[PDB]
């Protein structure tokens, strides 16, 4: 899949995009992947921080839905005009499905000043599509419509760009070393795993491990941190700082920390595995939570549940196998190591009693 190789660029904090045309005759746009939300969205008015946006009536295959969407977040909100036209991706498969496309009329705090990129592409499932589930995603739509495999692969390659790749359809083994570990994904809505164990510095937090899942993990290409409930957020400072100059600050990451060009260790989260009482682990390194900006500490806190974004990413090919409600870990052929570790996915490991570790 060489096609597809590389085709992901963004800037350091402002996410990775994929360009993508819309429309006949078609439209090119650069379009942010984003497995945390369900719904294709794309700027169709001139917003100066825009550098390009949709234009409906350039397009003959445009058809009005007539309804609007109000798309409100803790940071940002977006609302606009549903519709839907015949869409591509120029380094991906070769088709051109007909799919469900918001047409963002009015945003706050959404779009970001400088980044080059002018919608959004949800990958995740149709229970948190907005305004509704009935409003297919575009992931849905090109496996319906096409002979695409049901699946998509992400390396995220994190370098101030960045690059990576979005394999459509597939699996592409050059992306990764050594062998893919699958956990299941729990439910089809965000796309949710569940976390039985965490480990920091080889010593583990000994906490129940419903603590890592509440109220729930989940993939997420938007988010840049890794994001943890604060009881575990709290814990993992307390032993990383063990492995200094402690700015209580910076843990809150309210304030940002400098250094000059080993004292933070390892840390691993345990998956729910695919069999009965086995589970995984992948370990990820200081030079994915540390993220070189004066490094900024890329663990903080939240209260929607586990979030593994880029700093869990980037140590990793992940495959979400749509197919089989499951997504797999392998060490990314990209990822950033030393001559001493690597990042790591390592099984199987005999854990008890995962079901329990899911909350409901
Ligand atoms: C974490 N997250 C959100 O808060 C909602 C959205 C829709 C925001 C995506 C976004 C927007 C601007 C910059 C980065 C990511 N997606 C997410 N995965």
């Amino acid at each position: 899949f060489v096609e597809m190789v590389d085709n992901l660029r963004g800037k350091s904090g402002q996410g990775y995009y994929v360009e993508m045309t819309v429309g006949s005759p078609p439209q090119t746009l650069n379009i942010l992947v984003d497995t945390g939300s369900s719904n294709f969205a794309v700027g169709a008015a001139p917003h100066p921080f825009l550098h390009r946006y949709y234009q409906r009536q350039l397009s003959s295959t445009y058809r009005d839905l007539r309804k609007g969407v109000y798309v409100p977040y803790t940071q940002g909100k977006w609302e606009g005009e549903l519709g839907t036209d015949l869409v591509s991706i120029p380094h991906g498969p070769n088709v051109t499905v007909r799919a469900n496309i918001a047409a963002i009329t009015e945003s706050d705090k959404f779009f970001i000043n400088g980044s080059n990129w002018e919608g959004i592409l949800g990958l995740a499932y149709a229970e948190i599509a907005r305004p509704d589930d009935s409003l297919e995603p575009f992931f849905d739509s090109l496996v319906k419509q096409t002979h695409v495999p049901n699946l998509f692969s992400l390396q995220l390659c994190g370098a101030a760009s960045v690059g990576g790749s979005m394999i459509i359809g597939g699996i592409d083994h050059s992306l990764y070393t050594g062998s893919l570990w699958y956990t299941p994904i729990r439910r089809e809505w965000y796309y949710e795993v569940i976390i039985v164990r965490v480990e920091i510095n080889g010593q583990d937090l000994k906490m129940d491990c419903k603590e890592y899942n509440y109220d729930k993990s989940i993939v997420d290409s938007g988010t840049t941190n890794l994001r943890l409930p604060k009881k575990v957020f709290e814990a993992a400072v307390k032993s990383i700082k063990a492995a200094e100059k402690f700015p209580d600050g910076f843990w809150l990451g309210e304030q940002l920390v400098c250094w000059q060009a080993n004292i933070f260790p390892v840390i691993s989260l345990y998956l729910m595995g695919e069999v009965t009482n086995q589970s995984f682990r992948i370990t990820i390194l200081p030079q994915q939570y540390l993220r070189p900006v004066c490094y900024k500490f890329a663990i903080s806190q939240s209260s929607t549940g586990t979030v593994m974004g880029a700093v869990i990413m980037e140590g990793f090919y992940v495959v979400f196998d749509r197919a089989r409600k499951r997504i797999g870990f392998a060490v990314s052929a990209c990822h950033v190591h030393d001559e001493f570790r690597t990042a790591a996915v390592e099984g199987p490991f005999v854990t008890l009693d995962m079901e329990d570790c899911g909350y409901n």
